[PDB]
């Protein structure tokens, strides 16, 4: 209850909409705040796309080594890795890492294309038992995050449950699950988000997202020191189209729901 109140307080101060789902695998409990509302996933959707490629690889040896051409026409709005490879190839492993660890958008588009498009990523989510996730478009338009628009959204509850399946459960084979977690633990974009609300000794694998309407997201698998793992989704979005990102709100939310663990 105290946690409920404190999240409400943080929401009020922030001026936006906050969605939180914590799963504590110590005792199979959850902390939920607007966990059944929809939020634009933005780049947090890249976990699902990388996982779909990993799943495909279980029946296609060496798929992760398959090369993909990067052409000027592939560049989009945010290309931190791909812009270094124009007019060469990158492997699907390389693209997965770039999508997950740098939030590269070309890399996401290549993962999307490889598996058959947004509807294929969505069908993979369904196959896992996630009936909430929907990836409707490609990069960069999937990040518009317009209030009231259900495209490219999920709920905090659904994303937490799916991320626990992917990272701690059996959605993926052991090699593929380890590769996903390795990639996420190597993320470079999350240090100001959930990470920033946890003790320094805790280990985190996370994926951030940023979008229109100051949308600021993070989904994480967390290994606290000497404790069973956690799954945490913190989604946040704002009323103004050009609102500035608020990674600090995610850090605050993470502190509130884990303080006292
Ligand atoms: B995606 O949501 O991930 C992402 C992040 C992130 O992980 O936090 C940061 C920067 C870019 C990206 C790529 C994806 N998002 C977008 O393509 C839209 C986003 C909108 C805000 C932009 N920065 C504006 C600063 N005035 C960057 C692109």
């Amino acid at each position: 209850a105290d946690v409920q109140q404190k999240l409400a307080e943080l929401e009020r101060q922030s001026g936006g909409r906050l969605g939180v789902a914590l799963i504590n695998t110590a005792d199979n409990s959850q902390i939920l705040y607007r966990a059944d509302e929809r939020f634009a996933m933005c780049s947090t959707s890249k976990v699902m796309a990388a996982a779909a490629v990993l799943k495909k690889s279980e029946s296609e040896p060496n798929l992760l080594n398959q090369r993909v051409e990067i052409k000027k026409s592939d560049l989009v709005n945010y290309n931190p890795i791909a812009e270094k490879h124009v007019n060469g190839t990158m492997s699907l492993a390389e693209l997965s890492a770039a999508a997950l660890q740098y939030s590269d958008n070309v890399a996401m588009n290549k993962l999307i294309a490889h598996v058959g498009g947004p509807a294929s990523v969505t069908a993979f989510a369904r196959q896992l038992g996630d009936e909430t996730f929907r990836l409707d478009r490609t990069e960069p338009t999937l990040n518009t995050a317009i209030p009231g628009d259900p495209r490219d959204t999920t709920s905090p509850r659904a994303m937490a449950q799916t991320l626990r399946n992917l990272t701690l459960g059996k959605a993926l084979g052991d090699s593929q699950r380890a590769q996903l977690v390795t990639w996420m633990k190597g993320n470079t974009t999350g240090a100001a988000s959930i990470q920033a609300g946890l003790p320094a000794s805790w280990v985190v694998g996370d994926k951030t997202g940023s979008g229109g309407y100051g949308t600021t997201n993070d989904i994480a698998v967390i290994w606290p020191k000497d404790r069973a793992p956690l799954i945490l989704v913190t989604y946040f979005t704002q009323p103004q189209p050009k609102a500035e990102s608020r990674r600090d709100v995610l850090a605050s939310a993470a502190k509130i729901v884990t303080d006292g663990l």
